[PDB]
């Protein structure tokens, strides 16, 4: 099935993107392995982040994405997944994971294909502990030409709800400016957005990020996202490898304009934006109303 010429075409003929394309294919193989062995589902294991956007919503219209992110509240589930990945073979690919930190939830991924070799691109797997707020959406992979060469059919996987994926992207964007996040937000800006829900979830995600994960600063201010940023304010992180063209100024302008609705925080959101522990019960209740 797979050949260097097929992977090069998957990279749109761009030599600099060959390794990202090989990793993209390897990720599909890893996700297939997981789907055959591990139970996915709400409050157990949900595929999320920019790579879920690539695999299950954008396909070829989106960038390559080098991380695999999951929501997995239970440490035992994380370990099951990591033991399965490490040393696994799926056809021509062999996988390995190395822990990057002591919590067992962040890993460097290495992949090697018997014929096509090992892509020299940074790849990772990360497992979030905090439960997702919304039920997952069971999605097929967007069909791409190279998938015809795999020799198996790709699975359907529970994926983070689109409103929650956008809120998570905005929550990180509020703390640190990453070109890959800007790219993804530029896609969300071209799609239907459930504005009150995205804004509500954004505030609740930042509250947990600050109060519980001690990430970022308090209080949350809408200018954290909506102030004009220059291309020099963003971390590039090889965005030019993952997509072409890179249009940092066009993306920044479209994102800043489209997300103006985040300014319309209601009275509760403005209170919670303080990121104060005293509001924990109110925040838990606000998340609870969205579960049902």
């Amino acid at each position: 099935g797979l050949t260097r010429a097929l992977v090069a075409r998957h990279a749109l003929g761009r030599a600099e993107a060959y390794d990202a394309a090989l990793l993209d294919v390897a990720q599909d193989h890893l996700l297939y392995l997981l789907s055959q062995t591990v139970q996915f589902g709400d409050n157990r294991l949900v595929f999320k982040g920019g790579t879920s956007l690539r695999k299950c919503r954008l396909g070829n219209v989106g960038r390559f994405s080098t991380d695999l992110d999951f929501s997995a509240p239970d440490d035992e589930v994380v370990l099951e997944v990591c033991e399965l990945i490490d040393g696994a073979r799926v056809g021509g690919f062999e996988f390995g994971v190395q822990s990057t930190r002591g919590d067992g939830r962040h890993w460097q991924l290495r992949v090697r294909h018997t014929e096509l070799g090992e892509p020299r691109i940074v790849a990772s797997v990360e497992f979030a502990r905090r439960p997702l707020a919304l039920p997952s959406e069971l999605l097929a992979f967007i069909q791409l030409p190279i998938h015809k060469a795999y020799g198996f059919g790709l699975p359907t996987l529970p994926v983070v709800a689109e409103a929650e994926a956008c809120a998570e992207k905005l929550a990180r964007y509020r703390r640190v400016a990453l070109a890959r996040d800007l790219y993804d937000l530029n896609h969300f800006a071209s799609r239907t957005i459930d504005e009150p829900l995205v804004r509500r979830l954004w505030v609740l995600k930042v509250w947990g990020d600050v109060v519980d994960d001690r990430r970022g600063t308090r209080p949350l201010r809408v200018e954290d996202v909506l102030a004009a940023r220059s291309e020099h304010d963003f971390q590039p992180d090889s965005i030019g490898v993952l997509t072409r063209p890179v249009a940092m100024a066009a993306w920044e302008a479209r994102v800043r304009k489209r997300f103006a609705f985040l300014t319309d925080l209601d009275a509760d959101e403005q209170r919670w934006a303080a990121c104060d522990e005293r509001h924990r019960r109110e925040v838990e209740n606000a998340l609870a109303v969205l579960r049902s």
